């Protein structure tokens, strides 16, 4: 059986699995089956499912190795499938959650989920909350007697609230740390001081690199038994490089790759975001070029936007890109080799995500 | 030491750990962790601790009865310090994402969190997630060796998802379920045909009594080791009528006290909530009442308010809510005695729980 129909078929399965307990134990009635029926599978279908299939592509990496009657090899792949299924909806649910806070319009070509007229944002809060608790019901019935459920709650936990501190990272990146204060309306930066690459690193670190790097990769490994296969310390070190480079990627993106493929509408120049462009632009830039980009970024004016983007153009950006994409090809080729002490095996699965993020 | 000053004593010590943690781990930086630290407290601070107090008096109850060492009747409390925690916080994050779902002004005399000038929604949907969060790096540091860890964060994760559950149920209570869809904008609707008894209590048992009541019993049979002490299937009844006893008073209190010791602007009859107050007046009024019920609910129109409000004291509601009280005590009565054939001691604690939310 292909991957990916494995994958795409547990969903049906898992689907039906919380739906049915709904039904019998949680008193819920047709209708409202169908609304969250519908909500799953707008909040989890439709993407490229990279996440969910990189535990499944790590399983199959060290099903190839390792001995096992054909029932054990088959349940390490539903496993991994169940896992996986789990990163797709923790993403789901910050997904719904960031598309709210942020008032984002569209994603991957569709509106965003709490914008659907039967929706609204009264439902939409508690749906994403609902997607997250999902994520549990699977692990504790699908899991219940597996030797790393321990370990896979509790690494899901700490990537869960890396994952929310970056987003509070994110969402107060255009704040001075200073003045941050619940009692007091949060003016945008004139300084721009904290607009550095390490205060970028941190906030991307923990906003994505957890849960779409580090869990699918980790988790792969508790679900086949080998977490031994490797050193941890060079498996965190890997997904947070990996991780930065393709929210670098994104943030390049959101500025200069057209709305309909890029399936959104940018605003990370109007929302004043921390953006990768933004700091490098400010780490090669002139003083008339600073005080260019102070008068204009942050502001939701089309024609104060496009002073922004001009300033990006002319900055020569792609320079700065080549060699920062020159020095990750470095370091993640570095830490393969490293991965290969170990294991082989895990350090190809690396190798592929790394293509895979590298190339798109 | 008494009950009260221990559990703050502990709020402070877990505050403390999850701030240093913060800093140590997350590279949080002070004014972050201060933004947090008054997040933490304005949202979980300042209630009657009910909820995380009825952990330790379920602890204290068997302390009394149970052969131990000093030092473990002092873990045995910290640990239910800890359990107490782990739901008022629960708490925090569904009031917290609850008044941002339906737009409330005030909680408890004080605005909303999100309401703060220095929050706003885009920060408190995510604050209100690490609320959620943090419950589970407390289980996961306090009790990482228990016995009973498993069993709690198994309890713990369908009480939250069952809230979750009863949050959706209240949420869409004013419409017809054959009209869910998300795709077409909701209706309120207009035969009130949902406003019965039975559905009713479907929302109140989901929404409220899981949290309120169910976790904070087993948490204190858990922390004590004391599982076996009851038969679990009473504690779930006696759970369910008290909770729904307990949401009946607030309903009638959201219409008839006043709005500076509700803490609160009660808006009940202008959201169109399937009250308690709603469904005992659709089941005793006339046909005329019922239009004229039809005619003024649901709506923001100050006089229309006062003519629900009006229909509700002629009604003689207060006959329809002795009646309930009278039987809701009769019931619990019951329970507390098939209590005792296993436990004295819980059916104590059972009956105190009782009277603290009987009287207030
Ligand atoms: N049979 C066996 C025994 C002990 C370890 C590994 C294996 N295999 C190597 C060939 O392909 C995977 C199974
Ligand atoms: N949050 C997390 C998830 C998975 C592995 C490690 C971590 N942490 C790294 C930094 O904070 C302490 C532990
Ligand atoms: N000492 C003892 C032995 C076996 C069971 C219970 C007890 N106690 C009864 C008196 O108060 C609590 C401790
Ligand atoms: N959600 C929950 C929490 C604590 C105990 C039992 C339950 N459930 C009762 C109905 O649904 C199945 C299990
Ligand atoms: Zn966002
Ligand atoms: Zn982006
Ligand atoms: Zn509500
Ligand atoms: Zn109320």
């Amino acid at each position: 059986m292909a991957s990916m129909e494995r994958f795409l078929s547990v969903y049906d399965e898992v689907q039906a699995f919380l739906l049915d307990q709904l039904q019998s134990k949680y008193e819920i009635d047709p209708n409202r089956a169908r609304y969250l029926r519908i909500m799953m599978d707008t909040t989890c279908l439709g993407g490229k499912y990279f996440r969910g299939m990189t535990v499944v592509n790590v399983a199959e990496g060290f099903l190839a190795v390792t001995q096992h009657d054909e029932a054990t090899k088959e349940r390490i792949l539903h496993d991994a499938c169940v896992g996986g299924w789990m990163i797709e909806f923790l993403q789901a649910h910050y997904l719904v959650e960031d598309d709210i806070m942020d008032g984002s319009v569209m994603r991957r070509g569709k509106p965003c989920w709490y914008r659907f007229p039967g929706v609204t944002t009264q439902c939409a809060i508690n749906d994403g909350i609902i997607l997250k608790s999902w994520t549990q019901i699977m692990a504790w019935h699908y899991f219940a007697d597996r030797p790393f459920l321990k370990d896979l709650l509790c690494l899901f936990q700490k990537v869960d609230y890396a994952t929310a501190v970056g987003q509070m990272y994110d969402v107060t990146s255009m704040c001075d740390s200073n003045k941050l204060d619940p009692e007091v309306a949060q003016p945008m930066t004139t300084d721009f001081a904290e607009f550095t690459p390490a205060i970028y690193k941190r906030i991307v670190k923990y906003k994505t690199t957890f849960y779409t790097y580090l869990l699918p990769l980790v988790m792969g490994l508790l679900v086949s038994e080998a977490a031994a296969s490797v050193e941890m310390n060079l498996v965190e070190r890997v997904a947070h490089l990996i991780g930065e480079y393709f929210q670098v990627q994104d943030d390049v993106m959101d500025c200069f790759t057209p709305p309909e493929q890029l399936g959104k509408v940018g605003t990370d120049i109007e929302d004043a975001k921390c953006s990768w462009l933004a700091v490098t632009f400010l780490g090669k830039a002139n003083a008339a070029q600073v005080a260019e980009f102070k008068a204009n970024y942050g502001e939701k004016d089309p024609a104060k936007v496009a002073v922004v983007k001009r300033l990006y153009s002319k900055a020569n950006l792609q320079a700065d890109f080549a060699a920062y994409e020159a020095e990750v090809v470095r370091e993640v080729e570095s830490l393969i080799e490293q991965l290969k002490v170990k294991s082989p095996t895990f350090a190809e699965s690396v190798a592929v995500v790394w293509e895979k993020t590298h190339k798109r």
